[PDB]
């Protein structure tokens, strides 16, 4: 038994729901909430820009440190940082962006950082600013995640679209 309350079950282990992610993870406080993050942890926009936001920038200044130690990440890739006040920790994913033209095959890598992690609060990753369309990733979200996604999509109207057509 978790916390997560009026979530749609998609499968054994993925469930969504339409709500704030901010939002869910304010009210929720999970273990692990997960960016749509960059490269360069720089969250500018879209579900980065929004929890950043949320932490009154101790996110970017957390992130800022971390490049200038380890420089940048790897399309596909994660790192685990604080969740400030919205988590305990943030997972930071960075899936391939359309629109800087990064190949979509490496959404499946991207998802594969969830199951190091065995329950997660998370966007749609590679959808929204990233260029992606958004029940690709959800397809991929469910056959690459084994561990328990809460998935927490903003527009009510997508939410719809998603549940709709899902198989
Ligand atoms: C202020 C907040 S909270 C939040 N929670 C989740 N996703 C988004 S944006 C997003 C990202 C990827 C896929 C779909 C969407 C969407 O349109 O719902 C947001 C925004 C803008």
């Amino acid at each position: 038994v978790n916390s997560f309350s009026g979530y749609l079950k998609l499968t054994d282990n993925v469930y969504i729901k339409n709500a704030d992610i901010v939002e869910e993870a304010k009210k929720v406080k999970p273990t692990v909430v997960v960016n749509a993050a960059n490269v360069y942890l720089k969250h500018g926009g879209g579900v980065a820009g929004a929890l950043n936001k949320a932490t009154n920038n101790a996110m970017q200044v957390e992130s800022d440190d971390y490049i200038a130690t380890n420089g940048p990440l790897k399309v596909g890739g994660s790192c685990v940082l604080s969740g400030h006040n919205l988590a305990k920790h943030c997972l930071h994913v960075v899936g391939p962006n359309v629109n800087k033209g990064e190949d979509i095959q490496l959404l499946k890598s991207a998802y594969e950082n969830f199951n190091q992690h065995e329950v997660l609060l998370a966007p749609l990753l590679s959808a929204g600013i990233f260029g992606a369309d958004p029940i690709h990733s959800l397809r991929v979200c469910v056959d690459t995640v084994r561990t328990n996604v809460y998935l927490a999509v903003f527009d009510k109207n997508l939410y719809d679209k998603l549940v709709s057509s899902f198989l």
